[PDB]
């Protein structure tokens, strides 16, 4: 009854998910786990504060890649991660989500013939220009289990030829983590106090993806939107390094100064901005759920969403960001908002289902 | 005028390169780029194809291979994306099924860089196989799927592949027959040399990972080959790595009963091929090629990509369960043939394929 179960992790959303994971395998006898960081976020606001706060056991493995193309970081990883998996020669090899590091792990135990699941697997946004869409449909084409958390994600998979058995329709972890995580976060924030916001008085936002950071106009079209909106109401931003590394490179630096722009926060201080908040605004996939978790109304800021159940509740809309001031207005327009009720994502165990299917499958 | 950039890695992907490249070389507007990544690096293996077969010399040599598939596959991702940053091509083309092919579209899709691969649809249902993996990830990569068959192009579309991406073009490799043929008929002496009669022999050539590393599965094959060759002389260019396989396992002396060869060039291997009374093979290429000559086949494998030459009698697979065994059914297919049929195309699949990518 001795397994051994290798989780490959890269950034903070896959911390966060392997942390749902982890803390049901940790109740699974007779399971060893190794985690391996890919290091693409390294940073301690990006990185450690996610295994401390959420307790996740320091990684067996540091790889320390990342800063390269999509090629460099890609081939580096799917080289390091092989290294590893001769050495631990595990019995089945987690991947979570839709990086680089994903696919990469994907790709390294599949040709050692080790068993491969993902974590989050189904997801189609149908452009194939985010590498992140690559990622996922070819890691899920070469996954043994397939852990599916919407019904669009089964019929995603399921038309691509997959057959019924390797798919598993378990829910969202990341529901988990809001779940299991949620007293903690609300024992140990000071995030409000800090900033001096009471519930229901500010709007939070994220923005990271490359397709709105990596151009100029693109951006300044989503800062200047944001010092709009803060005029009206007060703007929390977390400002990922990158996001922030590229408004500096842009000169558009000013804009980040007109609103309440932090620092990457935790997980628990997140949670606390999530739950308090008026309205999100984000380019992020899990805040766009966690608003849901929430009931907070949610702006996406893409042209499309995997989170297709969200725009169809009404619990997200998307706003590309074309124009500022359009933007601004759709803000405070969806601020208004509410979606119906409904359940999603699962009852906060899909960790469990995914730790049963991992053990009795048959290998 | 656009830029059309070739990944080629083995001896199959050059002959298939081979074809493509003299459609392409004779269209108004097309530059070719081609990149070679290393993993066949002999004479024998990769020189005597771009020699023989008219392929101009490669623009990029990565030099890489002879290590795992994660070290091989990530350094050709790395250093064939390096190539695509500097070169810009309109178009990737990948071709077969090895780690190359892979690394080649995945390098590409992440740029942007438009991707076809050449011989896509292909399943043999068995996600064991490396190659299985590395063919099922390129189609779902690429923009053009260029089919050589009717249950190809079912495959693709079974996996939600749609049907507007999907062009049934037949076989380069059927392109490369034809269009070589007349030349390896003028050049090759090699049934001089080895004091071979038209139809007084049969071919062999075994190198697949499920035969030669398994000692039980080799031992079976080459006692069967000796076998034969005691009724009809075998004629067998060993794959190197069959060889070493072969040698390792002290199977060295049944390599020495038949008419053992170190590998030939495409043009030898056609007139070898053609002129064979049977043709014992694991190899997809030589299967094929078999049929195209109308000279039964043994593949010698538990499935076939390949269904149709099955269906149309042409092959028969003979796993290597017992050496006698094998060595009956080699001598009782000998005499058979299969149907009339058409399959692969015209010769002109690598036209097709040149239209469409403008
Ligand atoms: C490339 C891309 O943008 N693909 C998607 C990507 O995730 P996300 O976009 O959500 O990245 P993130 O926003 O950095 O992290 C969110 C968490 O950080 C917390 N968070 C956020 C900010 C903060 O300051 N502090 C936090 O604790 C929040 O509370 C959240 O819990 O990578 C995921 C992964 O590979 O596993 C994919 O599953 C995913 N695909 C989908 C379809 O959602
Ligand atoms: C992993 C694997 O075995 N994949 C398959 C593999 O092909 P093959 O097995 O045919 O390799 P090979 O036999 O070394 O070469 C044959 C040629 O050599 C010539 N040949 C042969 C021997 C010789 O001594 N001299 C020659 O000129 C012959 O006349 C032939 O023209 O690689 C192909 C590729 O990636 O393009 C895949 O498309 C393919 N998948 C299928 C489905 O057939
Ligand atoms: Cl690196
Ligand atoms: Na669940
Ligand atoms: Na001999």
């Amino acid at each position: 009854m001795w397994v051994k179960i290798l989780s490959v992790v890269g950034a903070r959303p896959q911390f966060i998910k392997a942390a749902a994971v982890s803390r049901v395998l940790r109740a699974s006898p007779g399971v060893r786990e190794v985690l391996v960081h890919t290091g693409q976020h390294y940073d301690d606001n990006m990185s450690q504060v996610f295994f401390e706060e959420l307790e996740i056991p320091d990684p067996d493995y540091h790889l320390g890649i990342g800063g390269g193309t999509h090629g460099q970081n890609t081939g580096r990883m799917l080289e390091a991660i092989e290294g590893v998996l001769l050495k631990e020669k595990p019995d089945w090899v987690l991947v979570y989500g839709d990086t680089d590091s994903t696919l990469a792990g994907a790709l390294a135990a599949v040709k050692l013939h080790i068993p491969v699941a993902h974590v989050e697997a189904g997801l189609r946004s149908f452009n194939r220009r985010m590498p992140e869409e690559i990622n996922r449909i070819l890691t899920d084409h070469a996954s043994d289990l397939l852990f599916a958390p919407t019904e669009t994600a089964v019929q995603n998979l399921l038309r691509e030829g997959i057959p019924e058995n390797r798919i598993h329709l378990v829910g969202d972890v990341m529901y988990d983590a809001a779940l299991h995580y949620g007293a903690k976060a609300e024992r140990k924030s000071r995030i409000l106090e800090r900033l001096g916001l009471q519930a229901k008085g500010y709007v939070l936002a994220t923005i990271h993806r490359a397709e709105n950071t990596d151009d100029q106009e693109r951006l300044r079209v989503i800062l200047e939107a944001l010092a709009e909106v803060h005029q009206e109401v007060p703007v929390v931003f977390p400002v990922h390094p990158r996001t922030r590394k590229r408004a500096e490179a842009f000169g558009l630096g000013s804009y980040l100064e007109k609103v309440v722009a932090l620092e990457p926060v935790g997980y628990l201080d997140m949670v606390m901005l999530e739950k308090n908040a008026r309205l999100i605004v984000t380019d992020s996939g899990g805040v766009q759920k966690e608003a849901y978790f929430y009931r907070v109304p949610c702006v996406t800021v893409r042209e499309e969403t995997e989170w297709v159940e969200l725009l169809k509740a009404e619990w997200n809309y998307l706003a590309a960001p074309q124009n500022a001031k359009d933007l601004a207005l759709t803000i405070l327009h969806r601020m208004r908002t509410k979606g119906v009720e409904i359940d999603l994502y699962g009852d906060g165990r899909a960790s469990q289902k995914i730790s049963d299917f991992l053990r009795k499958v048959g290998i």
